[PDB]
RNA sequence: UUAACAAAAGUAAAUUCCACUGAAAUGAAUCAAUCAGAGAAGUGGAAUUUAUUGGCUUUGUAAGAAAUUCAAUG
């Protein structure tokens, strides 16, 4: 009932086709404080201060946060990039059904 | 030729931070390295160090001193 990380890993590869995402946790933080973002993703080995800060704005701006299961390293790969990402924000999913 | 201590016309090298923005066709850089989505490069700023103030030229001290000449103190 677990590794499910075919799926968000899978559904974070039409993102990258159709989507518009924001990679970082800077550039997060301003998508929650508009309203442009739908869904946020943060890795297993997020230092757990500012991990605090953004779940607690999540839960201010009403947004859902996935919490992914593997480190910054696996989600910077899951995006198909060549560094590592530590939080994400999903603006718009294309054609994949991570906002579902 | 110019001191301690102070001043702030003009103008440096290096490092670390801040704001805007978000890098892949990956870039930035050193003699060497090294660094970046826990955020590079760019632009604009802040700070500290550089034999006292604030590093260097310059200024007050201060030319009245001192050095090199001349005349018989100037």
């Amino acid at each position: 009932a677990k590794k499910t990380q075919e799926g968000v890993n899978s559904k974070l590869a039409l993102v990258t086709k159709s989507g518009k995402y924001v990679l970082g946790t800077k550039a997060t933080l301003k998508t929650i404080r508009d309203g442009k973002s739908k869904l946020v993703i943060i890795s297993s080995n997020c230092p757990p201060l500012e991990r605090a800060k953004i779940e607690y704005y999540a839960v201010l701006g009403k947004v859902q946060v996935v919490h992914y299961s593997g480190s910054n390293v696996d989600l910077g790969t899951a995006c198909g990039r060549y560094f590592s990402v530590s939080v994400l924000s999903i603006i718009d999913g294309g054609d994949s059904d991570i906002l579902k």
